[PDB]
């Protein structure tokens, strides 16, 4: 029972620190209203928040979970590309973006796939990772810890501790690397339908404390020593995989290439080899042998409540194209994405709008009866949509249509 | 007037009911994406596509919670998204004040990752009590790297030699710059692969990120180059040598967009009280994680803790291209002992390829403009073209440093989990 | 020698077939040199290229073709290298001035600091063929099959039947659409083992073909090994011998032998070997000059010098140590040392002499693989000595002056 | 003096008051005797005393070696030298010397030369030429390092440093500068021509002089190291691949369909299929930066050892992208190209000063300095290396395509 003004006067005098507003204020929306008012007086243009919406949005799912010092929300247009004829099913793919032509392009690639009998995909691997950096007094000591971790006995004991932290966290393997007295241990584990970063970090924490029982001299320098690797480009993710590794493929009949894509199979292939393979090689790329996988990955991620910062590594992709058919005029295309970091429960997937987009795809929440299937399905959809996107952009580049917008 | 009338009578030119438009669309074959053409309002076209979509979903009511009402679609249509079915609200938090180059910024961050804003805000606090941060823009130029092809490598080599002459460069520059007042071809980096020739055009672009502007200018320069070498085949305006939205050593080494460096010294006291650790611990974690760890992982440009988190959050809030986080996140963060007792913490973050702009694309939408205005960098800087974009790049580099400081502190103190 | 040239000028008898028709190796080389001479713009150029009094019998048929002589490479010695409580005299073949002297100086600092310690972390030569199935769905199936205990068992049996040392450790598989890259890894006794692994790979691929007849074997080497090309896979997974060595150099030794301080050494190490290499976009090149040491020892010991591309992979680390943090701790980690003590150039007498000097010539019969492992440790230890000295010279500003 | 004492007396004296041993040539009169005594001293420290019995040392010119190419010398290592050729390149025919102990390498390279010759020859071009050195310097603050970078980028700034750099030698001409900041650190890549010399020494001296001049403008600058690994020398690095180092070269040739079948024992189509999936796709899957080839390192290394080059530089000199394509009236002939951006090579200085390696350089007609066109001999050698690599790629790739590698 106070006025917005009084609460403001109460905060200005170091008493309630801006970020603690919802802790005291009744309405979540009012707490946001008040923070915007404090913010106004610190801006060279006080009315700069006028166009930033905040009213009538469910903050209950956000506060204490997805964002701090909330001042509103940012609307990102959502378009739909589809149907994506994938694995004998049809999907309507939601895409959150502000880049014109991206939805139209992806939709067109979907069209060429649908008229071609559809695409097929497979999940090759599933395991989120965490790569802590640990340190022993000497390299001879860290060497000893690596050999121990490499024994079936050592692996058994740390797996017991890792798995003891969650019903869904199942340690699959360990990849260890030495740098003198430093030891990088790459923990790889299943995580149900969650992307798993949190669950994996906890497992690593418990597993490391257990390892410490056997080697008291070991110093745990950081639970993440950048050997995961999370949100930074790294050859290890490309070569070893991280999260879901998947492959997609489709054959686009010669006539579909000409009618829908406005180009030829031979042109498509020539551009692919010389842009996505040779071009990427000349640029010194590790994992970027594709046209614009990141665009598709980013749009689906924002629409489906994923962690968009993970587009850095989730975008890794190699797109291949070759002649197919009795006459060799049809287009075979494949996209291989070894490190899709994705999930359908927790984080932003907890928010209603993002859940709507996930429901649209039929992968919302946990898959009881088959843990991880909702996340694996979303990964396949991502890989398939990337392929649809690749098909369209490559067709435009081959035809000299990138100009069109 | 509803109970569906026959299609013939339904031929429109308010006009008709939803059921009838839906019937016309299904009967004839007006794909859902052309709705805004016929419909009097953008919102009704959206409402209809949504209704058409529901019928194709296994859970028809899945769109229930996907908002769509009361949103300016006129700004979206024809420039930002097609086949629109609504919008996705991303929570926006604020970290500040960020004390950068004697100014104070309130940095908006759009995210769904808990603690990211709190952590960036904490780093800002340490920077502020440390007397502020300073930054410099080292280079500025967007790029496009087309792949071109000649009959033989001796021919492509000939084109490369020609492009490297002051004579040939001037002619190409002329054609390139004629594309617009802001297109100013700075330089050319060429790479040969047998008979293929990769040409990296680089140029300022005012306050725009410049992707479209540079592409058009590149298309005209190649047109001009083709006059001199009619046997040259333009294989693709983008042959992945730019490089756009894919990890590439070339962006790390040559830069792309804005190259920025930032720095600050955090007093030993502020490291203990605000960051909950010591200078020595921060340094030991920095070297072994950001340098050695990244090296062991085979990273090119990923010598940092979480620049991508900061870049992505600001990008989404300010109408940038979030897919550009791939290369924009490139960053190396260094930490070192500083001061009298060597107990203070020197830190710097160097980001060679921030791809950013304050005009065009998503920056034309109102909510994003509000976030750009909050920073005082919205739209073009008529008096000093490109200054608003440069300023935003400096802010992005500064906020990344604040983020790096806080996460690294938590890692050193064991506060991540 | 004069009348023989006549015959060769006529068809049906190429220059590379001379040894088969002549009674002496040397004479064969001599005639080839005379034949070659007539085609040179400067016929007398071969005047200083030696060829006499050399054992070609061991070379021809296994080490080189169309032989016209030999190339002498100066061999110097650096040591003693005090490693794992032993003392080694390291032979180094080079034409680079100051290299042996620098390496010798690094050995000196290490010996005055009580020696170095090393450990072999892994051992396994690899081969990475590329096969292809009709569809990615089929490739995915072959990958899944290979990952089952049943599938791995059958191809391991086939692989291991090609040799007593062919003992398949594991498979790392990567998919690229319908292509499938399979990385076979195995111990190989004391041989570098490229030949053995390749043959074991061929037999296993045919076995795999019996289970998947639609599988096309594109190449025994699809560049996934990876042999003699820079690749992150070798850096991350290892190839050949993965080794780590270390030592602590007393502050006094850093000053008197190395002419610098521990602090300056550390600053140069971090900013050159860590930060510089990062700015240059290096994958695996986090060192000063490991390649120099690797190359000289390889040439001296009959190794394959072309393998210095991957074998030189190294991360050199330095930090303050001891009671007053003034002593220098240094470590060198090399994950992909491709080496051997039997086969190829190691069958030649001069190179066998350099190998014997190290006590690692030939096979270790009572403990197969121990001679190659010991040599790998010597290489890593010597690289560390080389790193110490060059880094000291860069810190004190003595590179050019030396 | 020394000749009046016996080997045993010298040994007893070296051990007596501890003479290093690397100093034996200071004491003893003849070069060969200093080597003999070092061998004797060393032998007593070996688990097997006679292990040096087969390491030759006699009848070798040590005068050219001592004080220039090696120290603490105990002999020399003979590397068999074979010849591949003729290599028909740019309307000329080269007989290529290759020092190797790897069986089939010379045969295979000779085979590829055969295919090229029957195809009308190869063509090559030198795209760029400039040795580099990339020192690391440090300023008190990032703002200061930014200032140095901006200064080096001005024409005035570049002119003064170039004057200082070039003042170092008649053949040292600074071409360009590439800079990179890392906080308060500044990495400056100096790139310069160097006549026919590989240039590392010359380039390093010029850099030293240029940095001392830069220090006049920036007294607060600390020169941390003359090589901050930004060159980059003898370590794999994307900068060499993208920017070039030494000589950037490209080579090409078309092999008639008949020749592919008869000489190479395979098919044009098979070759292309193997090239794409091995050299492009495979290298990509392996995370390669610059290794988009089959075995350029084998050829580079063999020619380097035979011609007195620095074999350690095979690390970056091997960088190569091999491309293959269908060509001709019926799309049945084989177009192949190899592009090598960073061949570090020279024909003057170092081991290039020894007679045996000078003989191999003379074979190619590239020994020493080109009087009328400084650098032309080194450039010709780089063209030959690239052409020979291409010959080598042709043969191994044919063998891999036909299932012939292991025999
Ligand atoms: C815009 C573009 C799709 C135009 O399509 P087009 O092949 O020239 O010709 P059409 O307009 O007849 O349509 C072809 C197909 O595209 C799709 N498409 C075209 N315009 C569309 C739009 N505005 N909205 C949604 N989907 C669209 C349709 O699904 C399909 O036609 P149909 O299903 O009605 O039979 C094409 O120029 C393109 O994809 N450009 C490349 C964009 C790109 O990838 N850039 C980088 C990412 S932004
Ligand atoms: C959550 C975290 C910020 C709290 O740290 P802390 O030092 O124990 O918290 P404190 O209560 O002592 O406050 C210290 C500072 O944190 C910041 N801060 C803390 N909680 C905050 C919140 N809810 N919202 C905004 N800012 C917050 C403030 O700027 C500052 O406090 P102040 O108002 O007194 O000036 C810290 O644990 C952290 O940063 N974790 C790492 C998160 C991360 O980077 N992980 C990956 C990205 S999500
Ligand atoms: C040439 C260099 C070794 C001389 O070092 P220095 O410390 O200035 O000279 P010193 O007379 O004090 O000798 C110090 C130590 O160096 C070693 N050393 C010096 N000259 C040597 C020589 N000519 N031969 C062999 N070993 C030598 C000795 O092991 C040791 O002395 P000691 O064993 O007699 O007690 C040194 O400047 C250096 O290593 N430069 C760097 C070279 C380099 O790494 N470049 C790249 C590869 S070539
Ligand atoms: C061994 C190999 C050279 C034989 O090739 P082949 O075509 O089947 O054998 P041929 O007798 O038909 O000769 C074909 C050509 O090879 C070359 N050649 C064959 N044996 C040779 C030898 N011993 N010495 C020199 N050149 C030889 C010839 O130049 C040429 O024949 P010609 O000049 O007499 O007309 C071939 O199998 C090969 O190159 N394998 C791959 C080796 C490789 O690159 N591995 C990795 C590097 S070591
Ligand atoms: C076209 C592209 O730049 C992506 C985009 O425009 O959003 C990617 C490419 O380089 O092909
Ligand atoms: C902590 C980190 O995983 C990022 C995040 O949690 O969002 C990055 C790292 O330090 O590896
Ligand atoms: C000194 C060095 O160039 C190697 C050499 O000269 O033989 C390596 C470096 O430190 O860059
Ligand atoms: C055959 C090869 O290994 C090189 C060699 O054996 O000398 C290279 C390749 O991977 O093709």
């Amino acid at each position: 029972f106070l006025s917005d003004a009084e609460i403001i006067q109460l905060v200005n005098a170091k008493h309630i620190p801006a970020y603690k507003l919802e802790t005291l204020i009744e309405t979540h929306e009012r707490g946001v209203s008040i923070r915007r008012q404090l913010l106004s007086k610190k801006l060279s243009e006080p009315s700069s928040l006028q166009y930033l919406p905040y009213r009538d949005y469910n903050y209950s799912l956000v506060m204490g979970a997805c964002c701090e010092n909330v001042i509103g929300y940012m609307p990102i247009p959502v378009g739909v590309a589809g149907p994506l004829c994938l694995d004998e099913k049809e999907f309507q793919v939601p895409m959150a973006t502000t880049e014109g032509c991206l939805v139209a392009s992806t939709n067109r690639g979907c069209r060429a796939i649908g008229l071609g009998g559809g695409a097929s995909s497979r999940v090759l691997a599933d395991g989120m990772t965490r790569g802590p950096v640990v340190r022993l007094p000497r390299a001879c000591d860290s060497a000893e810890v690596k050999a121990w971790l490499e024994t079936s006995e050592g692996f058994a004991v740390i797996k017991e501790a890792f798995d003891s932290t969650s019903r869904f966290a199942r340690l699959q393997k360990l990849h260890t690397s030495i740098a003198g007295r430093n030891l990088y241990i790459r923990f790889q584990s299943r995580s149900g339908d969650a992307m798993g970063m949190n669950m994996i970090s906890k497992g690593t924490e418990k597993a490391l404390s257990k390892l410490h029982e056997y080697f008291p001299e070991m110093q745990i320098l950081a639970v993440s020593g950048n050997y995961c690797t999370d949100k930074k480009p790294a050859a290890i993710n490309w070569i070893e995989g991280r999260g879901k590794s998947v492959v997609c493929e489709a054959v686009i009949p010669a006539k579909v290439v000409r009618e829908v894509l406005k180009t030829t199979t031979e042109a498509m292939i020539e551009v692919n080899i010389n842009k996505n393979l040779v071009g990427s090689a000349m640029a010194g790329s590790i994992g970027g042998y594709n046209a614009h996988a990141a665009n598709i990955v980013t749009a689906i991620y924002i629409a489906c409540g994923q962690d968009a910062a993970q587009n850095v590594g989730s975008s890794n992709c190699i797109t291949l194209m070759e002649a197919s058919g009795p006459t060799n005029e049809d287009l075979y295309i494949s996209c291989t994405m070894p490190s899709i970091e994705i999930g359908t429960v927790g984080g932003g997937t907890n928010l209603l709008p993002q859940q709507a987009c996930l429901q649209m795809l039929g992968v919302q929440g946990a898959c009881k009866d088959n843990p991880g299937e909702n996340a694996r399905q979303l990964a396949r959809i991502v890989c398939g949509t990337v392929m649809a996107g690749e098909l369209s952009l490559m067709a435009a580049l081959a035809a000299g249509h990138l100009v069109k917008s």
